[PDB]
């Protein structure tokens, strides 16, 4: 009954080094593993897939395919300091797919869980400053409404590949009740079997 | 300073109910065994250089506060209650006040007991404090950053949480610490809280040391 999976994709670098290859080769294999995880999620009725790299062209090449697959693409994180061209391509890719009803694919870029919260806080603070909001009126529901992804199903499952047992300032507010699944498998090795293994762990919690 | 490199440990103490059920006893017996395991873990932490231990109990809190406080004070433990205590009757609130004041000067372990606590709530009360200052005119919206919000959430004056331990088999935070665990090692063991002892605790610390 897994609706929203988030994944910390760790291990690209150690994978390259184990293969006796340069760091870039690990990334090439990482992108493959992303494609395969995105397909797996859409094929298995998962509503949202949120990915954290722990892109310049990765966007422009892959977007039309995602669109045709009825995938809704979103970038979460601080894109404000990205160059204005890349910001505009992100913007276009988002608007192109915004009406799609299949898998929502969130890519975290220059994202942090504390930053995420702070952005919502600044918004509420702005409302307070202009008299439209009393301090004592602020509650979890309200703050929940201006942290990223508040319009999607709650994060059910966090997967972290690569062996570390940490959130590392990924989603924080959102993972309050999420199943947390850690595997030593390196991200480029992470396949459909590993993904399903994580999904069952969620299943066997309940 | 200590070799395991762990300053602040937080524990979700789960499994009292299952423990009791395994032995054909009602829940209250698991709670009794669990209290014993709290004392044992407080002692272990104090004797192993840990600066702060933070416990999440996953009206009975009343009894505990009474009997345990004197023992804590005599072990030079500094007791703090984190969580929404405004809801409590003015007399339980009072016992909390006195317990804190009595042990505030203590230089050993700082023991934080989470009562009516939630991670999101913790964040929200910090945001209200900032909203207050905004409304007063003292604070500008765009001056709010992470470091500032950090200074308004529970336990900001103590070392960051290095290690979260959850006993009892589940692999989730359950709205325990959220802001504060951004960088913490997360350690899950199947051991039920009443059975969780010094070697289990030592095992978790060693795992933290080795995975750093
Ligand atoms: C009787 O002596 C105790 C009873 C309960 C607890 C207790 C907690 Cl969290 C506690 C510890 C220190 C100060 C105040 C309360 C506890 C809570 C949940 C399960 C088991 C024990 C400890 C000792």
């Amino acid at each position: 009954g897994c609706r929203h999976v988030a994944i910390i994709m760790d291990g690209n670098g150690r994978w390259a080094k184990k293969q006796g290859k340069i760091r870039a080769f690990g990334h090439k294999a990482g992108a493959k593993s992303v494609r395969r995880a995105v397909s797996f999620a859409a094929n298995n009725g998962i509503e949202a897939l949120t990915l954290y790299a722990f892109f310049v062209w990765a966007l422009d090449s892959e977007v039309k395919s995602l669109h045709r697959h009825n995938v809704r693409l979103r970038i979460i994180g601080d894109t404000s300091r990205f160059n204005s061209r890349l910001q505009e391509r992100i913007r276009k890719s988002e608007a192109l797919t915004a009406g799609n009803t299949g898998l929502t694919l969130n890519i975290a870029a220059n994202y942090g869980g504390r930053w995420d919260i702070v952005q919502g806080v600044r918004q509420l603070a702005e409302k307070v400053q202009q008299g439209n909001l009393q301090p004592d009126q602020i509650d979890e529901e309200m703050l929940n409404q201006h942290v990223c992804m508040h319009e999607l199903a709650p994060v059910d499952l966090v997967i972290r590949t690569g062996g570390e047992h940490r959130i590392s300032n990924f989603l924080l507010w959102q993972i309050a009740y999420a199943e947390l699944y850690f595997t030593d498998v390196l991200w480029p090795d992470f396949d459909e079997q590993d993904f399903e293994g994580a999904l069952n762990a969620f299943a066997n919690r309940e």
